[PDB]
């Protein structure tokens, strides 16, 4: 069995408006081993299938993937947006990618401020961010940007916003762009 770095929790958030927003985030599995991401991944629903509403976060073990989170408090989030009719291309590469990244340890000397990765199945259009805990930690902020941004490949002319959830939650919003 060969270890990761650092022990991830996958989360399911419902779309059921009938409950608060924190009791429709549900634990899946933890995992801990290369091998147990794969059994995790090759047998669990593509964020594709998931119903319009519904995420999927990857969270370092003991960092619940909400805002309220004292590792995300002060944080912010990488947000990729997902033009709708490119779903079926994109989102679950971009996912995959992204859940590589995490797991992979990619973002090197930056990697303790990262807090995982949100994926949001939305009619509108989809979202992938990564979060990180201090939206304050530019050069942080910054590299977690450029790294994650070349790995998924998004055109290089266009640019990706980071926001801070501090702003998201007081919206009526970028504080990096990269
Ligand atoms: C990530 N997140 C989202 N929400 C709530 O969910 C709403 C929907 O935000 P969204 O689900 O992230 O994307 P969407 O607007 O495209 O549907 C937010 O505006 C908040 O009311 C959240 N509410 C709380 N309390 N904590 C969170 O971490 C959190």
């Amino acid at each position: 069995k060969h270890p990761l770095q650092n022990r991830w929790a996958l989360w399911f958030f419902k779309n059921d408006k009938s409950k608060t927003w924190q009791a429709n985030l549900r634990l899946i599995s933890k995992f801990d081993t290369v091998e147990d991401f794969w059994a995790l991944y090759n047998h669990i629903q593509l964020s594709s299938n998931l119903m319009p509403g519904c995420d999927y976060s990857l969270f370092k073990d003991g960092i619940e993937p909400m805002w309220e989170d004292e590792k995300n408090k002060r944080g912010g989030r990488w947000l990729i947006t997902l033009n709708k009719q490119q779903r079926r291309s994109d989102l679950d590469r971009f996912w995959l990618e992204t859940l590589l990244c995490l797991i992979g340890e990619s973002f090197d000397d930056y990697s303790d401020d990262v807090c995982g990765a949100v994926v949001n199945v939305r009619a509108k259009g989809d979202k992938i961010a990564i979060w990180t805990t201090e939206c304050e930690n530019r050069d942080a902020v910054t590299h977690i940007g450029r790294v994650y941004k070349e790995r998924l490949g998004l055109p290089p002319k266009i640019v990706i916003g980071y926001q801070s959830h501090a702003d998201t939650a007081t919206k009526s919003k970028n504080r990096f762009v990269v």
